[PDB]
């Protein structure tokens, strides 16, 4: 037993990072079979930041521009191109640590572990959530722009995350692996507000299954209510809608604890409009909202990584 | 900026882990050269429990009753002894994976990754303390036995536990590699209580500095204290005494930020003696213990490991 802040393994990825530099910028890439993955800016100088003209910026950069170091043995670039916001670097050597990935496009309330490294070498991995406005509030200082988020599913990485800003409020923004922001963000240094953040409802439900499951159960009230009656008292507290499908996909958790999805709802609304008067739950002061249905079944549940 | 729970990269480890069967019980072993480490009681069964004779159970098995896998892939024994609460298996193929490597044995306070393991195979990664009462409050299931915790420093893996027991309070113990319990358990089940924890005050005044260094700086009152008056507040609350050494270890994070020891110090008596009044620190509504000076310093300046 036990409930901690689990990051997936990181060895697969860890054999997938290189550096990029192209003139100034030193930055991190993902190298996947021939191809280094990274931030477009890497293409950028000081003066270049309010409004960068990428399209300029790379007809004047040569393949041999990009000096790519695999653990500082170089890689010789054979062809670039860009794809929204990432460089796509063609290299004459495959990886041969290349593992089965995919990429794929997260949405807004899953979970995900990073890799943050820097110079191509990585510093620490831990698990977060892409929140309901797009941010992430992660651990990135410079030097950690292409580092990525994953998820992996038996012996497949799914890439979902690479890093390229830090906000002005402290919160981080980046793309999926074709280089599409996730939110309205824009790789320039301009005003773009992040929209209101809300708390992920069900995965606050989650992590009071995995509470119950770990036998901290005090919050348990003798009560039910209506899905709609939740919501009410949801949306008072900035938490976002639960849906039937989230309902559905809480069964599972729900039939392992007893515990009815709309009684865990009953608790919730307790805790939210009487607090937690000085209580902990699976250590922490504060609702969790990190951790997903799956998340909590894979922990409670021992599933491994091939 | 930010400041994570950050585990380091499992990659090292992931290539070290294995399966060792022993008639019934399968848990995980350590791979490193030609040796094969794991916790004794793979030689259990269930009438074994409250007290295995783990001499006469071993001197009972052969070589060829051991079955160790690494990734499906059987490793001959060779030959096999016991070393305090672990065997060593020696096998005739050495890890090609092998890094290099130290056993180390942590002293209370200190942090650490474990990768949970099950079947030999990984689960996830993340970073704890060694609590003052040498537990660890870790996320471990029947199976995880001979998973590890370990630190990394530039090339080197520093080994430092391994997983043998949950105790009826539903905390984790076990060995260092060499195979001494860290406090005062044993692997039977028998009455056995963990001393009573206390919280780690040199890592509380460290993630105090994290939070500095990362903006969140509502907490600083405009005080100081001698160390002896810190410490009987400290006492108090169930903290651990800081000592000069805790003084000299966070100087460094004192020259960063500007903020004296002593003053700091000062800041958490009032924490102590008045909470948080609904506040956060770096997202947390309980002060947190489980970050080392040198943890703060590695994170906050992007220290990465080859
Ligand atoms: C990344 O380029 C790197 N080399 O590591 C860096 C990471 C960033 C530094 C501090 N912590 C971090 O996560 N990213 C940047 O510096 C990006 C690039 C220019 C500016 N920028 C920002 O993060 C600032 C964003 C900003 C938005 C609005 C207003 C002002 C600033 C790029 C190309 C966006
Ligand atoms: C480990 O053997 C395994 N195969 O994974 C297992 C791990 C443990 C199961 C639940 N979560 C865990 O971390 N460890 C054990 O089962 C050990 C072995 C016998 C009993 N035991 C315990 O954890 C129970 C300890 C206990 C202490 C006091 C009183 C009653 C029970 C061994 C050999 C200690
Ligand atoms: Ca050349
Ligand atoms: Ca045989």
């Amino acid at each position: 037993s036990g409930f901690r802040k689990m990051a997936f393994p990181s060895g697969k990825v860890e054999g997938c990072m290189v550096q990029v530099t192209c003139g100034t910028t030193t930055l991190n890439g993902l190298w996947l079979d021939d191809v280094v993955y990274c931030p477009r800016h890497v293409i950028c100088t000081s003066e270049d930041m309010l409004n960068p003209n990428y399209e300029d910026l790379l007809i004047r950069k040569s393949n041999h521009n990009f000096l790519v170091q695999a653990g500082n043995v170089q890689l010789r670039v054979i062809g670039h191109s860009m794809q929204n916001c990432v460089l796509k670097l063609k290299v004459d050597t495959a990886n041969p640590k290349t593992p089965k990935y995919k990429f794929v496009r997260i949405q807004p309330g899953q979970t995900f572990s990073v890799l943050a490294c820097y110079n191509g070498s990585p510093s620490g991995v831990y698990q977060c959530a892409m929140r309901p406005n797009f941010t992430i509030k992660g651990s990135f200082l410079n030097g950690s722009c292409g580092s990525v988020g994953f998820n992996i599913d038996y012996d497949c990485v799914s890439f979902c995350y690479m890093h390229h800003m830090e906000l002005p409020t402290g919160v981080h923004a980046g793309t999926d692996l074709e280089g599409n922001f996730y939110g309205p963000f824009v790789d320039r240094q301009t005003a773009q507000a992040a929209g209101t953040d809300t708390t992920i409802t069900v995965n606050v439900l989650a992590w009071l299954y995995a509470a119950v499951i770990n036998g901290d159960r005090w919050f348990l009230n003798r009560f039910t209510t209506t899905l709609n009656d939740f919501n009410l008292v949801a949306m008072k507290y900035n938490y976002e809608p639960l849906t039937q499908d989230h309902v559905d996909i809480l069964g599972p958790l729900s039939a392992q604890t007893g515990i009815a999805v709309l009684d865990m709802c009953a608790s919730l609304k307790e805790l939210l409009q009487n607090g937690m008067n000085g209580r902990t739950i699976l250590g922490s002061a504060l609702l969790e909202d990190e951790f997903t249905p799956f998340d909590v079944v894979r922990q409670c549940s021992g599933v491994t990584f091939q």
